């Protein structure tokens, strides 16, 4: 169904890093969130096949980025 | 707590558009997801105050972007 993937900002390395509890062996990053999305679109299917898929279709990727709010 | 905000890609207008069921009167977009985040960091608090807040702290903003997966 929906595969939640977190994008964590790594200021030191200047890149967003993908992390997912729904996607096995996911290890990828990119300078921008757009590029991270692009890369994910390719890698995620592959990783799901290489591993025991077991997914309900059609599957969508939800890239999440969190920011702390100041009041 | 966590305020979920969706970023919807508008290819025609060349911008990501913010949409939120947790944040009142949210109307904003930006050419990139980074900029959309930046803009949100400022506007969201403001909109929450101007309206009946009623939030548990500390509050974090979760920007979500969905992409359909092809197999």
């Amino acid at each position: 169904r929906t595969l939640k993937v977190q994008a964590l900002w790594d200021g030191e390395a200047g890149v967003w890093v993908a992390e997912s509890d729904d996607v096995p062996g996911l290890a990828t990053e990119a300078a921008t969130l757009e590029e991270l999305l692009a890369k994910l679109a390719v890698m995620v299917p592959e990783l799901l096949e290489e591993n025991g898929v077991a997914l309900e279709l059609p599957v969508e990727l939800r890239l999440e980025a969190t920011r702390p709010l100041v009041f």
